């Protein structure tokens, strides 16, 4: 009804995720009356767009195993897209996908240990040769070559984010070594799944971020200015940095994150001026998103702050809310747990003029969060989080992933007897038998706090 | 139950230290079934694991004396393992021992005094002379030659922390006498043995900072991110600093200390580079502990706080807390007996989100640390410890240590007799028979105060 925003939409082009017969990187398959109605001959180089901004490149080939609504696709083209099987992707016709001439590739560390020999000749070569594959900047990919399989990233590209590798493209693979870490914080990067209970919040920041960013025409028409600044409040731990982090991966919009603590750890003058250069940043990239977490840090109310430079900077804010003019399309979001300790002269028509209440979750709000919080966890087959849901009235989701955290310790000390910390490392049969079970939680229950 | 990662664990290698038979520096003794089952043939170099972080490489052979699970090493040994007969220890196979080219060996002063003749050709040649012996960096060592025995520190090897002394190695042994008061600072440098009552709070505290530090293997595994600020509160003087130094000691993590009033003396941003370069240096340093004691001295609550400077400080601290990223492996450490009056930004989750209470002790705590504090105190045959720590129920660690301080002090009024203030020094018998008796604690006792 208002949560209308949200709503899938049937398309053409909108396909679930199946697993594929054609197990190559390069290739995704649809039915053969599904290509027929999007126009999509059979060899052509097509753009697909997953979850949290990602993309990859493909190319499209029929498949009569395959149903009419669904796309095959491999694991690696899944993970680039950042996509479970059996979600909802787009499919869209790319025919301006020019060849590459410089590539920069590199390998994953813990895939790569022992025998370098050459890179490229024993995997890259063989992976691209007369192949003309399809590669975007930030794919990993998987290469085999005899021994085991290799792990690469697309780390630069010749054409702007994507290429046709030819026969022409010099394939550069000098360099470090991709840390595993750094790509399981990109693979973990905050979307919209990752936060719970929060539905229709989640819609009115859709409403009011990036409706009038991404289609701004639409209040034109109406003939409504749209709202500038959006302010997130509410009890500490709920969700609101995560929803930044959400926000920040999944738009389309430039964005700017701007921490409180951050401008104020800053020395006087040289804070004014990054909030100056954060407000010509969004303003340069056009379409864009300014966030201000913990905005209470840098605009408590004039009256009750007792430094000069503190004061100063309250107006420097209110100067910049008011600086943006209407065809600068910029919203500036901010986040707080103590709104009534914001200066009222921020929160007037204009300013943040706008409040969306990040609260305390209900029961099906913390079953969700839960769910959020154990998509990574050994959970074992008694758990039952419905039950433990119900178990935390007072519980906001970072209390439940503490909650989740402290479970999966008290399962790590069931198996203290087969483990010792004086152990160069842990025994390879003990970690895989590691399951939290609902008796873990009911002593992670036990021990539990609100922020009474 | 909880307390289940501090249980001992027996282990192949985990062994009893007895008195040796074999008198020699390098050279420790199992039973042939214990050398066996270890895969260790005679006269392999073997690698020996204290208490503190310290290490000692011994040569292993067969003895028919000593018993199965035990292993014989003499006072020298044990001293550099920091351990007193019938500790656990752990012995491992060493083949990897280069020989090594330069050691520089220094003699302890007090064992020094008068008449150099040569150390290298009294003491030094005679005691490695064809004996290719495993020595490690800071090994303390004794040697016999003619009218006494003197102390030797290994203060530099050749390979890095340990090699063979062959008859290639050049055997350096110029410059100052170590000063015998820095290795009484270094033997009694804070352990965990040191510190008592506190059980369950060690527990919490290697759980909470050992463990994902030394196996982020088991975290990830089990899907869970590990806690990253833990805070120690309680009552004045109840071991917080203690444990703070034990945590030192005792990590295999590379540890950064911040003392709160140490920051705040340094002049306005000048003290923010020092929390900055904390930051850094743990960062660089890959597994690492930061800990900054009393941390209310640097992040009191912004509210009641006057100067800019202080206020800019809690700001560039939650800067740093929020900027260490999940690969990099830094859990931050706080002490304070002021929780309260700390900035709730930084208790909130991500930051200091994990609580250890180090509370006041019970009765069975008090026995424990009036054994820590009198262990190198001379007492009578009448002194009954649980007496004293029954009838000292308002009493924390500080308060028995002052106790114990008290009880001395009157031990040193009983023989007043034959002390005299201006005597150059005190007489020799006097000082033997100086015993702190029951009825001194008692003493003690009468006098004695909570922190009420
Ligand atoms: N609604 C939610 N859904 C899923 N996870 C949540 C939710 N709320 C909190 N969490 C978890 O709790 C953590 C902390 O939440 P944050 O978004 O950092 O809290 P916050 O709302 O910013 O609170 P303040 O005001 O900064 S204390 C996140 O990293 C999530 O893992
Ligand atoms: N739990 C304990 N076990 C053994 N000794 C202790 C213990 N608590 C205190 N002590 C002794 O008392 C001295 C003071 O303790 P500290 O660790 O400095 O106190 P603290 O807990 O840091 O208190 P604050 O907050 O600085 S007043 C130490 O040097 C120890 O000798
Ligand atoms: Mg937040
Ligand atoms: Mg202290």
């Amino acid at each position: 009804l208002s949560t209308a925003i949200l709503k899938q939409k049937n398309r053409p082009n909108r396909l679930i995720v199946d697993e594929a017969i054609n197990e190559d990187n390069s290739v995704v398959s649809l039915s053969q009356p599904k290509m027929d109605e999007l126009q999509l001959f059979r060899g052509d180089t097509v753009l697909l767009k997953g979850k949290k901004r990602r993309e990859a490149v493909c190319i499209v080939l029929s498949d009569d195993t395959c149903s009419d609504e669904k796309i095959r696709m491999n694991a690696v083209v899944r993970n680039n897209l950042r996509v479970r099987l059996g979600d909802v992707i787009s499919i869209q016709p790319c025919p301006d996908v020019k060849y590459g001439k410089r590539i920069h590739v590199l390998p994953i560390d813990d895939t790569v240990e022992g025998i370098t020999g050459n890179l490229f000749e024993v995997y890259l070569k063989p992976y691209f040769l007369e192949a003309y594959r399809p590669i975007r900047k930030g794919d990993i990919f998987l290469v085999r070559g005899g021994m085991r399989a290799v792990e690469f990233k697309v780390v630069e590209t010749d054409p702007s984010p994507y290429c046709i590798v030819a026969p022409d493209t010099v394939i550069h693979c000098e360099g470090e070594p991709i840390k595993r870490e750094d790509e399981e914080e990109s693979l973990n990067e905050v979307g919209y799944d990752d936060i719970g209970g929060c539905r229709k919040q989640l819609a009115q920041i859709k409403e009011m971020v990036e409706l009038p960013l991404r289609h701004p025409a639409l209040f034109k028409a109406i003939g409504v200015k749209p709202p500038r600044g959006i302010l997130l409040y509410g009890p500490p731990g709920t969700g609101k940095t995560l929803i930044a982090r959400a926000v920040a991966n999944e738009t389309g919009a430039f964005f700017f994150l701007i921490n409180g603590p951050e401008i104020m750890s800053k020395l006087a003058g040289e804070s004014e001026s990054n909030l100056r250069k954060a407000f010509e940043e969004a303003e340069k990239n056009a379409p864009a998103i300014i966030f201000i977490d913990e905005l209470d840090a840098i605009a408590p109310k004039r009256e009750k702050t007792h430094g000069e430079v503190e004061r100063r900077i309250v107006s420097q804010l209110l100067t910049l809310m008011d600086g943006l003019k209407q065809r600068a399309h910029v919203i500036v979001m901010a986040a707080t747990n103590r709104p009534n300790s914001i200066d009222p002269a921020l929160r007037r028509f204009g300013r943040f003029d706008r409040e969306v209440d990040i609260g305390i979750p209900d029961a099906t709000g913390r079953l969700e969060i839960l769910q959020i919080h154990t998509k990574n966890m050994k959970l074992a087959d008694d758990v039952d989080l419905e039950q433990v849901a119900n178990e935390t009235h007072g519980h906001v989701g970072a209390d439940l992933a503490a909650l989740c955290s402290e479970a999966a310790l008290q399962a790590i000390r069931k198996k203290m007897d087969l483990i010792d910390l004086e152990d160069e490392t842990i025994d390879a049969e003990v970690m895989n038998s590691l399951a939290v079970t609902m008796d873990d939680f009911r002593w992670a229950l036990s021990q539990s706090n609100p922020s009474a």
